[PDB]
């Protein structure tokens, strides 16, 4: 019931986030490398840094939906990234993700965000294959709702 | 617009709000003397040791209720406490103090909020008196909106 | 190679040691009790409170004493208190303390290090009594090296 | 005094100082970056990259060499990445860092140290032309004591 219509709260809560000095250099060290290469043909290198990522820090077996769910929130938190849900379709799954992080510059952020999200694409897709998922079966975005707010859609 | 109806970021939230060890060690401690001792006999010797802690951290002058209200909400992320906002009156101040710090226990939850309240009585009277403020001028709890929300009267 | 020659990086240590805000007010808290009561006649209720922490926070089982220090470590660089070594001899066993935390007030800080001696001792019993240890037992100061390292002794 | 001969304590230490997830995220973009394009030719992008991040947080005017000591230890404790002393020579200055954080892989560490060399070269050009030095003036390694410690000499 306690939500964050004070300015104070939401601004305190975001710079608690993210710490002090090393987002400032990372955020710095993305745009830099983004300016000098560009935006589509550095996509994929970037994916493949996620990737390693998962590989630092490996999942225990699941066996339900709902155990996986816990499992990543958990390690999110861990990391004091956000939250992410899981939801079921017809087909296809989709994760939605909430509390994205926020760059403090305002005028870079729109770059930065996009940036972030293709980290996530290749962190998620190895998570999957934590169960056995084939290598060739990846994630792609769909939507985006606004500047702190994703959803991801997982198909075979 | 990042609301907390996911229990998972506000589990998160309050978790971070008081790290693990102190707080606990702290709230036995407070519950301790209160069973004691009662919880009306020991509102007045806990509302001094409110004004000694107002006694390490004084803060700047202010000339405006505004810049008051930013030096308090500055000093209280520094503690990392919460937020509280300022509204005025015909002949009274009132202060609504948000997201109220909940011991993990959920039993003993109850009594700890009460406890909690008393000792920002304290606090709140000697900043008042930053502006010069008479020294038997003071505050009184009037309601209690819920678990993790308060307000405070100020009038002569 | 890194040594603490330098007053700054002590100074940072331990700030980051007790997080800003809590630590204040728990010191304030124990000083007004003790100074109230007296220093011989709260040292049994303090231990009292400690055994309480000692149930919110219970161990894995442990075969070796190697094992048991390897989780006391592990739980106390949780808490943040500091590190332990332990010591055997023919019949009883030592508990060498360091790094003890420090008030940042001068002229309170000797009386504040009795006090917390006092929590750790209820505490580490409950610890010791996790293998089984009966209710008898008891453990005991004998010497204080300076104002940041402590010794326990531990006998059947 | 509290010396870390229990690598207990150093580890912790340690732990704290770079905490999980961005350091490791940092670490591997910075790896990834040098093995694509060379250790030689990628020393003066960094740099260029430290003068970015010094643009951010500009320090106050200081009259004495002591004063700036002051001012960038504060500074580096807010970063929280060590500490730094000043020492002046007949004609040049030295400046002697120590606690140099240090990566988890313990196999890239090495290379890592390097790295981060650099980008501290840049940082430190810039709060040197707060005294009103000109942009001409370059700072360069002489010596490397271990992997967690370093010196740099300041010269025109």
């Amino acid at each position: 019931t306690t939500t964050l219509e004070n300015p104070a709260l939401l601004g305190w809560f975001r710079g608690q986030q993210t710490p002090e000095g090393w987002f400032d250099l990372l955020a710095l060290i993305v745009d830099g490398m983004v300016r000098n290469v560009g935006e589509l043909e550095s996509q994929p290198f970037l994916r493949q840094m996620g990737i390693a990522l998962a590989d630092q820090y490996p999942l225990p077996a699941s066996e339900t939906v709902g155990e996986l769910e816990a499992n990543i929130n958990a390690q999110l938190a861990r990391f004091g990234w956000g939250c992410v849900e899981i939801d079921t379709s017809d087909t296809d799954l989709t994760l939605r993700h909430q509390a994205l992080p926020v760059s403090r510059v305002e005028d870079q952020q729109s770059r930065w965000c996009h940036a972030f999200c293709a980290i996530l694409e290749g962190l998620y897709v190895r998570w999957m294959q934590g169960q056995g998922g084939k290598s060739h079966v990846t994630v792609s975005r769909e939507r985006l709702f606004s500047l702190s707010d994703v959803q991801f859609r997982y198909h075979n």
